[PDB]
């Protein structure tokens, strides 16, 4: 259900697993920002959601360092699975950078991603 | 390091692992909500920080399903680690939970944790 | 450009006036939440854009208080103004409700909000 | 009460009057970021809280253009207000830059202030 390819209205790539345990492994290829080629994420999903039409709460990490750049940078993505034929992950993320101290005040940015299973 | 016992400003119990290349591995109690006892978690880290005075980027997600309970519910933390006498972990967060559609609109709180290694 | 009524996906009434002193006022009507009828809306927008193509910064306020009911609560919509024919504006909110202080943490919903003019 | 001089961590400067039916009407002058002075604000708070501990809910909003300077760019503070022996304001804000459509995705920041009447 969760598990396969997803793309973002950036353009972005996600590929994900959903392990039977509420893991989720996976590889991300951002479209946009200070990045190239394929990243590690992890994160979890509710493995026995409520049967209601609610949609399957999940979050996931990237730290944006590769074997080929470093952002200096993550973002976790919070959101919900939403099943069915045309299935959805509907999103919010924060992406902190690391920043000294006198500038942490500027080290988060927010925004929403919409991820369409392919 | 990063790898420890931490808690926050709610008195909730962070324990996570630090791997080499980037890994966050861990148990998250939280002392507020609808949970009790521990819940895995997993997140990333920047395993090769600048070298200029700057925290470290680091995130991780918890769902909130164990063997006492399932809130059908995920938060995620993204932050910081600053390195020092009093270390700390500067968060921000995401709680999503699952809600039909139409409730989207009101699924997701936000807020703000922030860590250290001195217990309550 | 600004001064006009708006509505968002959620089916919500926006009507707002931009005044040349960067003041926006006017009132919100929300289509989902604890709410009934207009209330009142002040915030602000940058009045000497950028001229670049970039949109207009601007913000506003609703204390979801009116003479007919009253949530304690207050969002506010952060975001910027896009041009031309088809202008819309683009933002992501901040819904606080009062809570006692055990309760503070649970204190703010995030989202976003695409407003369309009409 | 709301009314008066405040002070958040980062130093910056908020001057508010609150209004019988639920105005907020200030300067902000902050002590970081690309500005300098006093900038307009207004905003709004709830004018008849809760009788049962909770805080009062308000936000407000700057953009940031004045006399010397236009950085482009507006904030809003989401938060409430808490009474007592050390009232306190706490919020979280959102700071949205005009940007392209394309670069729309790095707009916005979040964070965190608390305010009192402390000066520092
Ligand atoms: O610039 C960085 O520090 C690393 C790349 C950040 C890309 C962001 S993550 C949130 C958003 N969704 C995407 O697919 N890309 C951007
Ligand atoms: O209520 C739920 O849906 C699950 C528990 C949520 C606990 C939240 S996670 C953010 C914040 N930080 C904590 O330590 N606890 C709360
Ligand atoms: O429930 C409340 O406390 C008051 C109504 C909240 C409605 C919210 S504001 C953010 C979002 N955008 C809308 O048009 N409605 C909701
Ligand atoms: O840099 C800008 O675009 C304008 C100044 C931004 C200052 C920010 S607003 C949020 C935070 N709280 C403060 O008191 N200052 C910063």
């Amino acid at each position: 259900g969760i598990t396969g390819t997803w793309y973002n209205q950036l353009g972005s790539t996600f590929i994900v697993t959903a392990g039977a345990d509420g893991a989720l492994t996976g590889t991300y290829e951002a479209a946009v920002g200070n990045a190239e080629s394929r990243y590690v994420l992890t994160g979890r999903y509710d493995s026995a959601p409520a049967t209601d039409g609610s949609g399957t709460a999940l979050g996931w990490t990237v730290a944006w360092k590769n074997n080929y750049r470093n952002a200096h940078s993550a973002t976790t993505w919070s959101g919900q699975y939403v099943g069915g034929a045309e299935a959805r992950i509907n999103t919010q993320w924060l992406l902190t950078s690391g920043t000294t101290e006198a500038n942490a005040w500027k080290s988060t940015l927010v925004g929403h991603d919409t991820f369409t299973k392919v």
